[PDB]
């Protein structure tokens, strides 16, 4: 392989399918989409948006958090295992936090959870996801050893901000979160940023990524799943956003991030390398939506497997290499 | 039956499929949506949100009065006849109205209306639909005895209102009807309220019924069907709006409210009963929409056939029973 | 006088101040405007909008109901006595409530008030105020023998709805009230109706008057001060709407509706007979606000005393004549 | 034929299928629909709004500038080639123009360009646009003899303006185009107009056509593809927008407009002629458009076949006659 | 004098006051302000915006076309005549406008007009100004020889635009206007193009100028009066606009744009030069206001006195020199 | 004095006025408002929204840093020294930041600044302010020991947020500062938080204070000056916007909070304490604004000098005392 996985881990048992021979894309489809439907639960409305790392346990070799919108339209954390990553097993039940200090017992009431992103680090695996304050959408915090109890920490920060996705090491001795400020409606703006942070509490010195810049991430833009480390600097995958009269087309793409310094990007795909095509992507409760929350990488071979939201209803896969994606970054980069 | 249909009729003959043993739902629909398609008639281009009573005829056992767009979009009502309520004959040209008494002749122009309720009461049927008065939406009022001739009435409302409905019998003496102020757009805000009118034509002791509660239903709500009277008071199906960034999705779920005094809530479910989830509801002239304006009750047995619009293209049918719709109402109760 | 003032009081002390001799116009200002400060009260904001008319009591020769808004910017009603018209002695505190009957003391709570009219109809004083009902504006009515203690009626009307003016004598034995369908915030839109009730509790026959028209009436309108009998029908001054690019602009007229059918319009003067242009109209809580809500008229010589609203901070006076007015109207009028 | 087609060609070869004996419709579509695909280009997103003229080659009896929008979402123009209409070979790269004078070098630099509009006229075949200047929208001109050069001419209007479309003569001695004065966004309003020149440089002696008027239209309208010259005037296709709660939903008629000075309308289609109804019209990058740009006429028999958008993703076709559509518009005129 | 006015009038009479020793602006003004005020005519609601010349007739020395708004709030111009510039007597009814040639009979009938400007050129007055084409804002132009009869020509382009200004000269042998497309409302953007013209009826060759830029000119901009020459370029006057939390700020400065092609910026000042401070401009029918339409300029002296719409009620009057100005403008340029 | 004063400072030479003997009024204004013009500095278009500390310099007694908005509407802060605190001498030219540390150099760009608060801890000042990070509205942050050179610190916040206050000492030995997420434009929300740092840099514990309550604030909130410290908790003025139909009026009032988590309202006025209503609050920049950014506090007294912005266009002071305050504010308490 051209371009080297660092920190990655073996995933021979990785979900794959060959690219079809007459597929011309950098990314190509599971033939058998959504691999999570959305009445897979009793009390399911639809799933998506929805976290997924490698984790042995007694119902497989994968685990998630997933992004579960009840029959009241509510929205709640599932935690679900899969033996092969594409046939899941979802608790019907919601996530219930357990405080990890006494300190936030007061402040951290339920309310809703959506699009929760997941990644292990050193010693655990963390759980950012949008996590409502009062009613009003910030970063909710958490870690969890076995994905059974998850322990809750302080908001990342003050509202109104949305797709807070870790950074899966710490930077110069620092944890790194994406995020992205937001209003309280259906935020019609959208840079990413960087936050830092020694304990996983205290957040500063914050640092602008980029903004909408191509057409097809005009309207906004946001992190997409946790970034993956490279020879290059950090692949990250984005989703970015055009608006019609009609609505939002939400399609999803890849930028190189310097290696010390996020922030600074080295390269940035001028097209989208996945947009709104299918039937169950363009059609659903949201529709023309494709927004990647995690990804699967063999470090052995390169190969990724890609969760995506479809039209806020299901949860679709999609393959392709980080040499494929990395080389079409590079030979068509914006700036 | 645990809960008593009250002053309700015996309809054996009410179209009916059982509910398959993979269903998990307090509703199923129709196996061959939609009863009614787009262009049944030479000149429709939709029709869709239809009200529809037992009517003994000649040319069948149940009457309706059906929204039909044409193809200039225009918004029009037709009346229509069926045998087993499945398969209709609607009247190719629109009902052009009588007026009932001299003193409306150069009030009541015909601009446009859509969205008719019916029932009887007493001696005759009352429809009930959203009616232009100099192109402001308001509440329209007409009866008939034969769905051959119409005779309008007094405007119930000043504009803007939409969504009337009437009560299926006097109560305290008074008719009742359900409306729901609105505003001379795409209303983004709806409460639930009624009036009252000894007379059919002077309206007063308005009373708020109840207003967006859940996710599903936080846009706003209005009246769906003719109330059922039953042993827990009146059983009131009604939809409610969910905005996304893309638009509107319209679902339906019950409540049920007191028997004397219906703008007081005794149950309201939290959970949608039906929502927006096969082609012929999410794929149309208005995307994701299901509207129910009729339903049919057999008292001998509980059993309720549903009549909705679909994507503001077809009507559609579903199917539940009185038993099953009140004791989810009350086991999954807001407030 | 050539128009003749029918059904109408004498009022030889009439407040009053003889037309200048360098005045076009055909109202024209009373010199020490504002007549009632902003801060009249020891706990208002600002008293503006407010009902005037002939009572003889111990505090003097007139009485009134007043809007106040207090330092919480909350909106109340205030009644008020006057010996010469001019100076006003308004009660502190504000007016509660008295329900008629019992059967509105569930729906009746005090939520806010504003914008008042008055008027003696045959046997008392009839109150109409935009009256909060559950937070939505609609029509309040109320009646008082004595502007000591007020009696609440039912709301005439569902929301959202403002601007309610009685008319001061029944017509073909039915109470006759203009208003103005509104919605739930700045409304940007507004025709007058009017809407007939047997009893002053429940309404129907509603009637189109008319809509926005001329330039400085081009937003919307709604209706003033009660309605004046005339030989030439119903006098009735209203307020109509500019939108410019920072806000609205109020000023007021007047139209001439038949004496029979008063949504029939005989007469509607094409300009503005007043509009904001003192430093005390164009300044203040809400600027470029000309809104009169009552007027004395002395049968005997046809002489008007207009009370509005200026700029939402403070009440001021202006004089015309009947005469003057009809001849205005008449010559210089639209459709 | 009843109507004769003036000034036309002879087209035995157009692409042609009969009217099915279950149709009921003016328009019948194509049963092959698309007969072009949104990834017919390897860089393709989309390709629809397309242009399409006879014209003689070695690839073809047809030739078109078609509007591609590349997967990074840029609005492009590619000419392309055909030889049954049906079937077409479209360049993979955009068209890059020529200036026509050296005087245009400066100022026609290239943005975007979309919805072409092409007609043959005394010695060339002229192409209008949607140019960007300086990433306003207005109409781009052009000439082309051969479709493999194209010569850019000034931009015909100031921004912001849509939808310009040449008549395929002079008239009066002068050059006539439709065009559609818009916004900088969404354009929520639109009517109608022409413009003369005596060079096709300078536009002067602006014309309204006509504006919105029923309800499918009643939001915006724009003219559709070339106009074509008849014994009854100018038929012209034009689409018109209806406004729904979520968003636009385009449809087309066709009007007739006065030979001599063709501002003026003679006849004007109440109904839309076709609306969105099919799967590849309902769902894509834009719900609900059908778009029509391009129409080939074969003066010997009236038959037409019709090029227009799907869901701004696709191209589809349609076909009717010329006696067919001025027999319906004339029979089914609005105003 | 360091800069030298080009193609100017001897003016010794120029309306002037001296620059106060205390005045540390660039601009000072008039110090009995407004010099018209709103009421000067009977009928007159406002008179703001207006055009002024030097002109030797029966009634002064200066005559000019006003912008007056009548009581209606009707938008209307009317002819005045100065002795000294500063007192005008304008008369009392508005201009109804004489077609040049018979060909615009039908088209150009009278709507509206507002904001004229005036400028000879080589033999007659040219008057643009916005004018109504079915009640759509574009440029209307005319001529006169005397100023008592008008004769109205083609409107110069398309809906929607404003700000239509002419060079008072041709400039490669052709007319040249300023003008700035908008849309149908409170146009919340705007760029200064201009256009070129052989003939005064066709108009090509459109250039963009410049686009708001500083933050008080952030939101829009528009010509002002008559460009004047000098030997830097051409001197042009301009209006700029900021949105506050209320609304608009407008207040005007000055760029100097190449001698041979105008829409090529040579300088533009980065500041304002005037902006609302004074009661007249900041209190009025439109807040916070002030709108130069003409300035007279003393070639012998380089002595300029300004007249601009103040609050869009009354005109008043400013003074500054060329030199004073252009050297400001090139020490304070933005870009 | 009921209400003592914790941890203040001894201000004998408070600028100070008596309460006039006719005011009914908890704060009185200074009778020779404003204390500082929008003109006093040769640049400035307007000099409002200030902080104010006491500090002995050579140039007086008390210091500030102030928002200057220059004749391009630039914002800017500057340095500025009073011996009375009453006549200011502002810098000149804009405070240029110095980086606290270089690992700032590069993001710390200068953009803008307003709004800025100024307090003493331990052992120098603080300054936070509205800054431009990406021309997005945040919190800036920096310190100074003399007000001649200023050190910038790291945002405390990633944008949308202002109204950024810092308490004037550790609270549990952590930094705690309101803000008030906000949006990218003229907000039309906002809540009051505080967040919790050990260092200055690195920001978390965010915490919910209180959001929009009365009418007079019922858009939106947002801290005003310094919080004072005092026996009943810390005493807060802060700012209330109601909106009208003509934009926004921003009042002020007080909430006392408990001293140790001060996000726990103990009391909150419900009425205003000073609201727009002398000619310099009402007329200006931005009409109906009272904004206070600073007060002084004399330990030994009571008294408070109170320095807020009007009409964003001048500075003006007002006076009263702690135990005033604290009585009101706790007598008239909303929750």
């Amino acid at each position: 392989m051209k371009t080297q996985i660092i920190n990655g881990v073996s995933l021979p048992n990785i979900p794959w399918q060959d690219k079809p021979a007459d597929c011309k894309d950098v990314i190509w489809r599971y033939d058998a989409n959504p691999i999570i439907p959305r009445d897979q639960l009793p009390t399911s409305n639809s799933i998506f948006n929805s976290a997924v790392v490698p984790y042995e346990s007694e119902k497989g070799k994968f685990a998630g958090v997933f992004r579960v919108d009840d029959k009241c339209r509510n929205m709640e954390l599932h935690a679900g295992f899969s033996k092969d990553g594409i046939h899941w097993d979802i608790n019907p039940d919601r996530i219930v936090f357990e405080q990890a200090e006494k300190s936030t017992e007061e402040v951290n009431q339920w309310g809703y959870g959506y699009d929760p992103r997941v990644c292990f680090i050193e010693d655990r695996f963390w759980v950012t996801w949008c996590n409502a304050y009062g009613w009003k959408p910030t970063i909710g915090v958490a870690y969890t050893f076995d994905f059974k109890t998850f322990y809750q920490c302080e908001n990342a920060f003050l509202p109104f901000n949305r797709n807070g996705v870790l950074f899966p090491r710490k930077i110069n001795g620092k944890y790194v979160m994406f995020s992205r400020p937001s209003d309280s409606g259906h935020t019609p703006f959208g840079d990413m940023f960087i936050s830092q942070s020694p304990d996983m509490k205290y957040w500063g010195e914050h640092r602008h990524v980029m903004g909408p810049l191509r057409a097809w991430e005009s309207k906004k833009i946001g992190a997409g799943p946790i970034p993956i480390e490279t020879s290059e600097g950090w692949l990250c995958f984005y989703h970015g956003v055009l608006e019609s009269c009609n609505g939002f087309v939400y399609s999803f793409s890849a930028c190189i991030l310097d290696k010390d310094e996020p922030w600074k990007v080295k390269y940035r795909c001028a097209e989208y390398l996945l947009s709104p095509q299918k039937i169950y992507e363009c059609v659903g409760d949201v529709q023309n939506v494709t927004f990647p929350c995690a990804t699967l990488v063999d470090a052995d071979t390169g190969r990724i497997a890609i969760y995506y939201g479809c039209a806020d209803t299901c949860v679709s896969m999609a393959f392709t290499t980080v040499d494929d994606v990395v080389d079409y970054v590079k030979s068509h980069s914006s700036v």
